[PDB]
């Protein structure tokens, strides 16, 4: 096995090395890399120093680049760093999920890194599934969501996201961009988002990531959620990285019922 | 400055390096980690490999250790050394100040790795003095002036502490609120102290308040128990790695509130207290 594969806890994380992201990848590198993406839901790479041109190219390897503007790459979006009701689930979020469609993946990379403040997390909503008792797995199974987006996107998507390759249920609760439970009471709707909410981002469904420079996230957003960092608002250290994402296919439930748009590139550069 | 001192987040845990914790550390070396503890709250070092003799040498040169419980953690001949080998989940489940049932919980402690599993383990701090100051200044104002209950049932101890701790050597006011022992507010109704204790449990495990660790053979983690609460894990109890730590701790002061009032030991014995010590 060429790429050694090291993960980070017990369900989620992996520290990849033995491979040059520099450079074009050959089938068997790009195989690798998807199946420890598809086990360990996000992985990692170390002194990875590239242009964005070899991002893009790195990313399309892996599926179509989506279309904070980097100039002349569309596909690269600017994460520069240059009042809010605080709730454990606050700021955790699947990217872009207001949108039919959400990205089914993304690759941040790290160019001007602070020597400490500014992790990222992310959390296995497979994981948060499977940790459901039997009795909220089977409700849940049976229940949709709308999630919303204002820079307007609304979209319904199945509460239980079936994932497309490896078939796993997917706790699919997004918590900035989930609004609502259809066909619930306001009341139970609130109650019930609280309680998934609350478990989607249990500490042990969870890896954190301290970045450097040249370091390269690539997370499957159909199986997880992240947080981006505010610890480091406190410090003067500059931050910057980049992000490509890749287009994703529409969710379905566990009844096959695909996710149905509502109303509706902003939510693509900023989530 | 001969020990090298990198901060892991904006407001907590720092890993040190260059000092070679097998051998006696030279005044300044002590002073520099004692710095660096009171700033950073929990300090790190990898690559120490001790025996029980020099993780206990090394804990005396910073403060007295405790001396054990006959069963819970015990290691024959050395008392100081503590062993480490269906629930309702809230986020600041696990979360906690060691030995706060007690009147004068131990100020630090010094857990090393010497069977550490590849992944799975990881422990994470947070910081209570950083929690306090982000409360609002009306709340701040309110807490100042409150007391807690504290207890623990060894497989009684009871104690009433302030809610907001005076740090001894730095002056700091602390959000003493740690989770797993503290049970209700004194002075306000029973629901008054649930709905505040999870406002202030729910404040005190912000991410952004926090550090997380992954283990490795060698590693040693040395934290302030005035000024932090920790989480240790459970994502463990999935994996069949094995997992041996080690641990003392210090002992500490009574704590003292804002209006100089010590906490008060409501109920509690010296075994009681040891097997709090050896398991918390
Ligand atoms: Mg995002
Ligand atoms: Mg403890």
């Amino acid at each position: 096995p060429s790429i050694q594969v090291k993960p980070l806890s017990a369900h989620i994380g992996a520290e990849l090395h033995g491979v040059d992201l520099t450079r074009k990848l050959d089938p068997s590198e790009v195989a690798q890399i998807r199946a420890a993406l598809l086990r360990w839901r996000v992985v990692f790479f170390r002194e990875q120093f590239l242009t964005h041109e070899q991002h893009v190219a790195f990313s399309a390897q892996f599926g179509e680049p989506t279309l904070g503007h980097v100039d002349g790459h569309p596909e690269v979006y600017s994460i520069s760093k240059y009042q809010a009701l605080l709730r454990p689930w606050t700021g955790w979020h699947t990217d872009v999920t207001a949108a039919l469609n959400p990205p089914w993946a993304s690759i941040l990379r790290g160019v001007t890194i602070p020597p400490y403040g500014g992790d990222t997390q992310w959390t296995n909503l497979a994981l948060a599934y499977e940790k459901l008792s039997a009795p909220l797995r089977a409700f849940v199974d049976g229940l949709r969501g709308v999630h919303r987006f204002t820079p307007v996107l609304v979209t319904e998507h199945p509460l239980v996201r079936v994932h497309p390759e490896t078939g796993e249920r997917v706790l699919y609760v997004s918590p900035s961009f989930l609004k609502s439970i259809v066909g619930v009471t306001p009341r139970e709707s609130e109650a019930l988002l609280e309680l998934l909410w609350e478990h989607a981002t249990r500490p042990e469904f969870t890896v954190r990531f301290k970045w450097e420079a040249g370091s390269v996230a690539f997370w499957d957003n159909r199986a997880t959620a992240h947080l981006a960092p505010t610890d480091i608002f406190d410090l003067d250290f500059d931050r910057q990285l980049y992000r490509t994402t890749l287009v994703g296919d529409v969710p379905v439930g566990p009844d096959g019922r695909q996710s149905v748009a509502i109303e509706g590139a902003a939510a693509v550069a900023l989530n």
